[PDB]
């Protein structure tokens, strides 16, 4: 992928709370992840993709290469296995822990860079345009 590539500002977000709820995020967290507005940073250097996420709540940045498993913690600390791949233009990032799992799409769409979020019955959208 590197029609990603850019500086990204949050701009809108739809169910939130009840996906961060459906993953297990405590509370006070929620409160916190939920009122913060990141920016993410995607760079590409060969095949390492690197997605920097910083925000007043938590700086969080995973390195990768498409199909390859690796280790992530995530911002609010699972520790998870995930496994990100280039899917007609998306890319297809889920996170696996515990039997579990969640979905997150990154694609492009007009001049916006659209995350979707999926866990059990809830999804949340994140629009995010270049800063
Ligand atoms: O606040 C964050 C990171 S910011 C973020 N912004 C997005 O647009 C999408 C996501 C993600 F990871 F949930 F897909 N995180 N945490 C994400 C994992 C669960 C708790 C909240």
């Amino acid at each position: 992928c590197d029609a990603f590539v850019g500086t990204w500002k949050l701009v809108s977000s739809e169910n939130f709370d009840d996906y961060m709820k459906e993953v297990g995020v405590g509370f006070a967290t929620r409160k916190v992840a939920g009122m913060a507005k990141p920016n993410m940073i995607i760079s590409v250097n060969g095949d390492v993709i690197t997605i920097k996420s910083e925000s007043t709540f938590k700086n969080t940045e995973i390195s990768f290469i498409l199909g390859q498993e690796f280790d992530e913690v995530t911002a609010d600390d699972r520790k998870v296995k995930s496994t990100i791949t280039l899917d007609g233009g998306v890319l297809v990032h889920v996170q696996k822990w515990d039997g579990k799992s969640t979905t997150i799409k990154r694609k492009r769409e007009d001049d916006k860079l659209v995350v979707e979020c999926v866990m059990k019955g809830v999804t949340s959208t994140r629009v995010y345009e270049r800063a």
